């Protein structure tokens, strides 16, 4: 027996796997058991800790992937078959990875614990994007990654009740993070040093455990990744919630009233039937909205996370923000008329006033016709390749640049240290059509560094790249500056607004994440909503 | 005596004086009497027709400038001074003046009819930027002007009343513009070749004749400079004329019928209404005026925005120009933190104020959407931008995008536009070099007011306000002002083509600011709406 791979943990003992990366071993503990199994009476509850067991538990493998809508766009395509689950959908999916260096590290060693993303919906700590070997060989770091659970089986609620009290897919994440605390010194990790990064609604579950307090003392440096708790999608009302937990058991047959009648009924139900009607819930069919999100529910979130990230003093928090250059041009793909991936989506007028009641949804008639207003160039009004661009920066900066921005300055004005990047470099193996540019999420595999997977076929350059920007991560996680103690990278201000391109060129600074865009996002639109 | 200088007109017999220029002489017929002097009772009420006289009119200098505000802003500065007065006040001021050729045409000439500004409240026939006898030694053209009541005297209305049914200075100017009809052939002119042309208030004059259906049979051609009826400070409605006319009476001591209060207006001396008619303004604005014309079904039977649309524009021709920064000039009579004497560099707390003095309304959301727009968000605190932008503001709001929204509909439905923008600054500009060419400083050089020797013109300037000349000339000749060289395409609503004018040739460009003027056309209206 090898006894780099066997290690105690507060629950019993566990067996790993040595994984074989180009620069050398690394050891693996994937599917760690965190939380008891939440199925039948469990479904819908808080994650119940996992009872201590005999023996010796084998984390060789990657577990199941929680139970999720699998995406049928393009069937068979790299581009969407990335994202989809690369395991079995099961409702017992609540485990855990964690990498470490071969030999196991001396002295404590900081963390990075990844949170996925995939609209609150989708997603799995499993996926070959997500692989920890070479973060961790490449920069002697200590990789944890969790699965929580998602859709209506992690954030449906009926507010007030205690069966389905919403938010349970957090406490996942935040059970997790307590079982870093507990336990990640066994594998020669620092609990004193642990620095939470994730991706679309992953990085809006990072800033989510930044507002709430009880997640707050589990970590202590944050990374978000083109997302933000902020962003118009990221949480629900109490009564939005509840109204979308009830139609979901109605189209289900749920009841042939009481709270707990309700959902026993809704327990009853296979998993699969849940996933199928999940959806028409939404009340518009539109890109960027999701059924079953975060709730304010003045518990995990005692406020909205805007009135939280305003009333916040953030002293002693160092944070990471960045998106990619075309965040939009992914989701209009998905249902925006006009658009396709096998074609150069050159739309017209009135597919772009139409693309921006689907991309802005929920907005009187005046909201819409200021959208248009400040996305319209009206020397050149129907000009189909600056509409589908133009269109692109509608739903890109409203869903994702412009909450992530707001975000960044209130925190740098009110005590935290925030570094803001763009990235702007597109990967070579990008299967994606050339109009979408640097789409939403591809710039995970790089901080991953997947390029350096031999059996991939990346340029010389982009897997110096993915080496630059690991380190970037790494020096954030255990300085809090990702700059190595070659050009600066200038912090975050509310004032200078500095920020840094990632590209295969050296470090340049810029001015403004879409500053002109994002003031009418963050500073008129909401007054004009209220009025 | 001269022969060329005596003319019958209807009325009778005017004695005329010649004039020199440096290209030869013209005839000039300068305060012929067109309406009975509106006095007493006929303060307020539409003009009359002037009756016959017998013997010989004495037409040979200015007459009156008709009551109106004095600006003693920055006394004897020439930029003020030139707009003031150059004649003694009076009411008795309905007097227009001729400018023929010497000696006079025998063949039927080409008439410009000519509508001063001055914001409804002010102007004069009589101004040395007015003078005539360039363009028509130039150009051959007859040049006609007229005073027409400005202030409370020209537009105060009680709506519905018989004693002061508003608009009698529109009236005043339809009243002139009947008078060419019947009188001009006798100077040389052609009636059925009348281009009206006038500039700010006169630009919005024009086009509210271009609205107007007695007017509109009465001219031919249009020239539309730095305004337009549907303005924001060119016209108001009935209610709140009403309410303003009431406040002034109360204002001067009358009470408080609308008989009566007319009638107890009547009594003041029009100094005393003068002196007030700028306090029943309802706030602390630039760019509003108390008394201007009011849309109340007779004058105009609708909005002159309705009109606009509603038109059919086929067979017009129409000038319309805006100079480079039309809203610096406003800035200096009231915004925070602005004068001439310095560099008016701004701070931001004065910006905000400025965009509510600049844009009277909306009371609280509108505020904010104008801020949006013109706010650099990379550098929201530069004094010299913000600077900038609150003269984007005013000129935008004001006077850019009504000319541009007047354009575009005009040319899209059957006008044949032609936009300019003038981007010449004068050597001789007395004002501060951060007002780049405000708003009334292209008028010089379209009377050609460079060829004075007199004047400290460069030769360049000549050149140019010959150019210009010509240009105006030509277009009040065959609706084109294009000479019969780089050519001045007509505006239309799509490709939005105008010329700039400079010393440099013609340069074509699009947009009259296409995106400001998008905000203030499309968005903002709606939000009022809602
Ligand atoms: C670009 O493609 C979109 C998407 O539809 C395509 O139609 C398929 C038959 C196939 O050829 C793929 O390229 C795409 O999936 C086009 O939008 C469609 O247009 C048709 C007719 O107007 C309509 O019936 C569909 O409903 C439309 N789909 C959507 C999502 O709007 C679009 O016209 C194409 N643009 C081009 C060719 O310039
Ligand atoms: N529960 C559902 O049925 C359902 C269906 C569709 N979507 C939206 O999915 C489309 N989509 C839209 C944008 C990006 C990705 C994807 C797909 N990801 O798997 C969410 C839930
Ligand atoms: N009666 C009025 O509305 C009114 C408005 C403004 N002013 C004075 O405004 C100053 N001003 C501002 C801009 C141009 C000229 C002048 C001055 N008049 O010659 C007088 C009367
Ligand atoms: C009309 C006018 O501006 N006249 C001035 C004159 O007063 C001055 O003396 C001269 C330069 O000396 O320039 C010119
Ligand atoms: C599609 C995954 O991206 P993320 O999760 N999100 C907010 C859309
Ligand atoms: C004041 C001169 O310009 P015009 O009259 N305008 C401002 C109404």
């Amino acid at each position: 027996e090898d006894a780099e791979l066997l290690v105690t943990v507060r629950g019993g003992r566990l067996r790993g796997i040595r994984l074989k990366t180009p620069g050398g071993p690394v050891s693996a503990f994937l599917g760690i058991p965190f939380a008891e199994p939440p199925m039948g009476p469990r479904r819908f509850l808080p994650p119940e800790p996992k009872q201590p067991w005999s023996g010796v538990v084998d984390a060789t493998t990657f577990q199941s992937v929680c139970y999720q809508y699998v995406d049928t766009l393009y069937p068979g395509f790299e581009g969407t078959e990335m994202w989809n689950p690369n395991r079995e959908l099961s409702e017992d999916c609540l485990y855990l990875n964690v990498w470490t260096p071969y030999p196991r590290p001396t002295s404590p060693t900081p963390v990075l614990v990844w949170i996925y993303g995939g609209g609150f919906y989708s997603g799995a700590s499993s996926l070959d994007v997500y692989d920890g070997r070479f973060l961790v060989q490449a920069e002697r770091t200590v990789l944890v990654s969790m699965n929580y659970r998602v859709g209506a089986f992690g954030f449906l609620a009926l507010p007030g009740s205690r069966e389905a009290p919403g938010n349970v897919g957090l406490l996942d994440q935040r059970l997790a993070l307590q079982w870093v605390q507990e336990n990640v010194a066994a594998f020669g990790g620092d609990p004193t040093s642990v620095t939470l990064f994730g991706e679309s609604a992953g990085a809006a579950s990072v800033g989510m455990h930044l507002l709430s307090p009880p997640s707050r003392g589990l970590f202590h440096r944050a990374v978000l990744q083109s997302g933000a708790p902020n962003g118009p999608w990221a949480t629900v009302g109490m009564g939005e919630a509840r109204r979308r937990a009830t139609q979901l058991a109605h189209l289900v047959g749920c009841p042939p009233g009481n709270d707990t009648e309700l959902v026993a009924c809704l327990r009853t139900r296979p998993a699969q039937v849940l996933v199928n009607h999940e959806w028409h819930v939404l009340p518009q069919e539109s890109v960027f909205r999701f059924s079953f999100v975060p709730v304010v529910d003045g518990d995990f979130l005692s406020d909205t996370p805007e009135a939280l990230i305003n009333a916040g003093d953030f002293h002693g928090l160092q944070v990471l923000v960045g998106v990619v250059k075309d965040e939009g041009s992914y989701f209009l793909v998905y249902g925006a008329p006009g658009f396709s991936k096998d074609n150069e989506s050159l739309i017209s007028r009135a597919e772009f006033l139409a693309g921006v009641r689907v991309g802005v949804p929920q907005v009187s008639d005046l909201a819409a016709e200021a959208v248009v207003l400040h996305y319209t160039d009206w020397l050149h009004p129907e000009d189909p390749a600056r509409l589908r661009e133009a269109l692109s920066d509608v739903v890109g900066d409203h869903n994702v640049v412009c909450p992530v921005a707001q975000l960044a300055g209130r925190l740098a004005a009110q005590g935290a240290r925030v570094y803001a990047y763009v990235f702007e470099h597109r990967a070579s193996t990008l299967s994606w059509p050339l109009w979408m540019g640097v789409p939403h999420g591809y710039e995970i595999e790089f901080i991953f560094g997947i390029p350096l997977d031999p059996s991939r076929n990346y340029t010389a350059e982009e897997k110096i790249f993915a080496q630059r920007l690991m380190r970037y991560w790494a020096n954030f996680a255990r300085t809090g500056d990702p700059n190595e103690p070659a050009p600066q990278w200038p912090p975050y201000t509310a004032g200078a607004q500095q920020y840094v391109s990632l590209d295969l060129r050296p470090l340049e600074v810029r001015r403004g994440l879409r500053a002109q865009a994002c003031a009418f996002w963050n500073r008129f639109l909401p007054k004009l909503l209220s009025a």
